[PDB]
């Protein structure tokens, strides 16, 4: 209610330890802070850790009290609900892991918790469905801002950081600071009078862009007409038809998108899905190989590379496509009969799914209603890219694993490129032979962050 100040007493923090391999980490907790006056659900509380040197005038990694960066995590997987994380969660899902070693490392860590499509009300209303993901993201962004003197912890250095649909929600809070759209939500919900804006974003294989990612998977893998995941189906007819057309459409929607190499190139593709954005995703493909060639790796586990004496030279792209196979069926992400994660992330209390494509509008085999044009492309992050803005965080880290079948290589692809091009601070990858996952660098994400703060 009304009643609840958002405000962060210190005086919370209660001393715990967790034992992380081969040593013993201290750190203090504050557990269901519930971050705005108006929650709808029982998810919407955060969790605030803090180490322990800070609530002792001490220092850690260089960092303290006052200046440390606030790393936001979230535990958001397939557009569920994520639960506020915790470094001594053992259910899933979770990244406590993460969370230890952020707090060994001196981050200040706030996990909040965040509606999904599943979420109900206490009178069994859907009220998590898109952009609640977001929504509650912001919402407890704007809890730690507001509390910057009180909350141990830099609130000028938040760094969201997320996995798959986390991913996606970790770019779109650091795309979208401050956007007006969302503040009817953000003050129906009570939340905290304090900007948005984040720091840095971090994110592991983003699921973003999904109207555009039926395209891009198609793209990448038509022509392979078996799908394998959790269950392994051959494609019908009508799929492989709808798959060659779904791939053409992808050349029309990403030549327009006017995205330059360094060198100030268009990067194109022609009819067949052939040119010079393909040479690029292969670029990268043979930088990851050969990264892990130089490491020791047998690259030759899949199919394609060329290899000349210590170098990846080339790679046979749609014969590492082959090999890796095809996760998702056709469409990949606006199913026609409306049983994928994202249908349901875009329904409403009313409807329990919606399309969110035009081609899958036009062609579902259940009665479905479209979604709002505008939400559509309020929760896609390169909605805010075409302008470089100050809302719009400086600097990103973006991981896709080169083994990734979750969404096409172009999809993180297309963000990093737009970022790059619009002028924001990008580093980008596909970590070799990587499933679909995050958190498993974290000595890169960690030096990373150390570089943009320190
Ligand atoms: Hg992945
Ligand atoms: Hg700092």
């Amino acid at each position: 209610s009304m009643s609840n100040r958002l405000i962060f007493d210190a005086d919370w923090l209660v001393p715990e330890q967790v034992q992380v391999a081969g040593q013993a980490i201290q750190y203090y907790a504050a557990r269901n802070i519930q971050y705005v006056q108006h929650p709808v659900a029982a998810i919407q509380v955060l969790n605030v850790f803090v180490p322990a040197a800070y609530l002792h005038g001490s220092s850690v990694n260089g960092y303290q009290r006052a200046t440390a960066p606030i790393l936001m995590p979230n535990t958001v997987g397939g557009y569920l609900p994520g639960p506020a994380d915790d470094p001594q969660r053992v259910t899933w899902p979770t990244n406590a892991g993460t969370i230890q070693q952020a707090l060994k490392r001196g981050y200040v860590v706030v996990a909040a918790g965040i509606r999904g499509r599943t979420t109900v009300d206490k009178s069994g209303q859907r009220v998590g469905q898109a952009p609640a993901f977001i929504v509650d993201m912001k919402a407890a962004i704007r809890y730690v801002k507001y509390n910057q003197g009180r909350l141990p912890g830099d609130a000028n250095r938040i760094i969201t950081n997320g996995t798959s649909a986390g991913g996606a929600t970790s770019a779109l809070a650091g795309a979208s600071g401050n956007s007006a759209y969302f503040e009817p939500a953000l003050t129906a919900l009570g939340a905290a009078p304090a900007t948005d804006d984040i720091f840095a974003v971090s994110a592991y294989c983003p699921i973003h862009n999904l109207e555009h990612a039926d395209m891009a998977y198609e793209w990448q893998f038509n022509g392979i007409n078996d799908w394998h995941r959790y269950v392994s189906g051959q494609l019908t007819v009508e799929e492989q038809a709808l798959s060659l057309a779904l791939k053409a459409q992808f050349s029309t929607y990403l030549n327009q998108l006017k995205l330059t190499a360094s060198d100030g190139t268009h990067l194109t593709l022609n009819e067949a899905g052939m040119g010079s954005f393909r040479d690029v995703v292969r670029q990268l493909l043979i930088s990851s190989a050969q990264t892990a060639f130089d490491q020791g790796t047998d690259i030759h586990k899949y199919a394609g590379f060329v290899v000349t004496g210590n170098q990846v030279t080339d790679l046979d792209l749609s014969a590492y496509l082959k090999s890796l196979t095809r996760m998702k069926a056709v469409p990949a992400f606006d199913q026609l009969d409306l049983t994928s994660p994202e249908n349901n992330l875009f329904g409403d209390a009313t409807a329990k799914a919606k399309h969110f494509t035009a081609l899958a509008q036009t062609r579902s085999t259940v009665t479905a209603q479209l979604a709002d044009a505008e939400l559509i492309q309020a929760i896609n992050p390169l909605s805010y890219l075409t302008t470089t803005s100050s809302q719009v965080a400086k600097h990103w880290r973006i991981r896709h694993g080169a083994a990734d079948r979750d969404t096409s290589f172009a999809i993180p692809i297309i963000l990093a490129i737009m970022l790059e091009n619009h002028g924001y601070g990008i580093d980008f990858a596909l970590p070799w032979d990587i499933p679909h996952s995050g958190d498993y660098d974290l000595g890169d994400l960690f030096s990373w962050i150390d570089g943009l703060c320190q």
